[PDB]
């Protein structure tokens, strides 16, 4: 298989301490440190290149119609140029992806999803539209772009100046999952107010030449794409910005408690049942399904709440020392209860914090447990997310 | 939840010495003893009852093309009655299921699929349907019918015998997998020439009460089904008939080299590629793929073939002691080479027998390998299938 890398991979391969193999893309784990990477995101304001997530373009008449009945919320509801978290589900329920599509206006819509899962997806919805195409003809086109656009992601307290002195825009005037086109220096790009990080921050989406794109043919010099990342770099020395890599990604991220795919949700595809697993209601996501509307993996989501949801995610901060990480076994008062599927050791705090997957009664706060380290049992206590207090850090901090 | 019981299950509970709860459904293990019932298939004939397999029924006149397209062999080509075996593949070239399509004529198909996969199949068929429902009408109706049908294997050497004394048919006239209807003391029923043992053989579908259906409003006595196993087992009397269980399903089939959905076939929604596994050439099932047409998964089998399939799927014999099971690891000049998927000691050689997923370059017969089995390299050969003596044994036997 090909190994993945991103437009301006070269520039971190030159200024990244470690690269490695990440959903098959070799990429910037950290340049100066996981923690000083980590801090300025919540402190100032730190750039991402995340160039390699997933980007699928549906275009149409019957665009709206497809995605409708293949994700799980109101793609209806987004007016242009804007978007919603929605999730893509298989037939008996569980989570193929957890994706954000945006209204790009003219029936075209424009879906992010995660870099281990888009090529999963594209061959789903390939193959859904190929089956529809046996029996009618359609006015639906679905093309791959992850490999065509640079993404890079801005976060921090001071995302928002940085981004009025580059583009001489507000976004703190942009609701969330709103974008709009913007231009730096000749070089057209899509901009969206969004974050992984729980702060407030913005992401760029440019279509440049990739020197490493699969097709030989569509290969090139990424000079926009390395313009504008040294030149968000170069504005944003007054504020303290610090190129970020996926170490500090995956703590931000984890701080604020959000779930990634292949961690806390997935697809099983489970033998001899109705229901496979993870499904949206038992990562705690049912506020991305509009249940008035028939779509991919519903009945099975009905069936499920007839019969409980047996498992349910959970967050925890370590009391003791030790870092959990995905597969650690979890207990509750001597009983297996679960195990980890995502764990770090958070900047902030200073201890271990993680997620876990549970009998769900114990998907409560406050309930003290205990992480099994390499083969020592670590206490630890379940909580609410975010980890940190959102009157210090966070967008919603106090001013 | 409820557990899962076939038409017939009473008879099973007071003739069974061993009566599991294996995957929801509570199975006969064995009558006698896994070796005795091996050995009357191998030898004689036995009987057993598998209304635990799935059976899906797709009608109208646009269940062909549907079919064609989810589906990997040319469903066009069974005349009717008849059928052919199939896989249905997921969107990145894995194996959803084995099944086996019998075209029952006017409009008509049934699938006969595994026990552990059925719902997943049903789910899968239906949503897509209601995917392509949502642009075109269409005439197709997909029924899930695997409670409501009783369903029998009966195998071995005398199984043509057998056949020829119920229903006064010749089962060498008729192709494998060809079928027709046949009547037994005014019950009418579809048989089919095929089998999962190696030996010559047929099975009977028959559509009948089941006392315990999922739906109580359709429980009812099971008289049809019910006699039609007692007047084989009366008729198979004078041939040495014996009722075969779970157990001896899976010596033989293993014996013969056959694959079991859940062990060597499945498919791991892997993440970060665009080639799921396991796909039909990595199982050696290429035979079963129509490739003039296009069908679900195609353009995935067509990547895989560019970069090579990495791993397949090889038949092990012991040459030291102990059995191999699932999940041993294999190792073979030096270096561990993959995993045991199927194992068992085989009742006719006496000696431990196995499937293992490895590296591609090792999945040739004659090849000198060790099976870790409790702390030590047990020594085994790689070797062409079937493992019993095809002179011998099974339907090509000479004699």
């Amino acid at each position: 298989q090909m190994v993945k890398r991103v437009h301006i991979f070269d520039w971190h391969k030159e200024h990244a301490r470690k690269i490695e193999e990440f959903a098959g893309w070799e990429m910037p784990i950290w340049y100066s440190s996981i923690k000083e990477e980590h801090l300025a995101v919540r402190n100032a304001v730190g750039i991402f290149d995340v160039s390699h997530m997933g980007e699928i373009v549906f275009r149409g008449k019957d665009a709206l119609k497809f995605l409708q009945y293949v994700t799980t919320n109101d793609i209806s509801k987004p007016p242009a140029i804007s978007g919603t978290y929605t999730l893509v589900l298989n037939e008996r329920g569980a989570i193929k992806d957890e994706t954000l599509v945006f209204n790009m206006g003219n029936n075209e819509y424009l879906m992010i999803c995660d870099s281990d899962a888009f090529e999963k997806l594209y061959a789903w919805f390939t193959y859904l539209k190929r089956t529809i195409e046996q029996f009618t003809k359609l006015d639906l086109e679905i093309e791959l772009k992850t490999y065509d656009i640079a993404m890079f992601a801005v976060q921090g307290p001071k995302a928002r100046d940085l981004a009025k002195d580059l583009f001489g825009i507000d976004i703190n005037e942009m609701w969330w999952f709103q974008a709009r086109w913007v231009e730096l220096d000749g070089i057209k790009m899509l901009l969206s107010r969004s974050g992984y990080t729980g702060e407030n921050g913005f992401e760029v989406y440019i279509e440049d030449a990739n020197p490493y794109h699969p097709d030989e043919s569509k290969r090139g010099e990424p000079e926009k794409a390395l313009h504008v990342w040294e030149r968000i770099l170069e504005e944003g020395k007054k504020y303290g910005i610090k190129p970020c890599g996926l170490g500090a990604r995956d703590t931000l991220r984890l701080e604020a408690g959000y779930t990634l795919y292949g961690n806390e949700t997935k697809e099983l595809q489970l033998l001899s049942t109705d229901i496979d697993e993870v499904t949206p209601l038992q990562a705690n996501l049912e506020f991305a399904i509009y249940w008035d509307k028939d779509f991919i993996g519903k009945d099975a989501l009905l069936k499920q709440k007839e019969r409980g949801v047996g498992r349910k995610l959970v967050h925890f901060k370590m009391i003791d020392k030790g870092i959990p990480r995905e597969g650690y076994k979890v207990y509750a008062n001597g009983e297996m209860i679960g195990e980890v599927t995502s764990g770090t050791l958070s900047p902030l705090l200073n201890v271990g914090i993680g997620i876990a997957f549970v009998k769900e009664e114990y998907a409560k706060p406050g309930i003290e447990i205990e992480v099994e380290i390499r083969g020592q049992r670590k206490k630890a206590v379940t909580v609410t997310p975010p980890f940190y207090d959102p009157k210090k850090y966070g967008l919603f901090r106090e001013t």
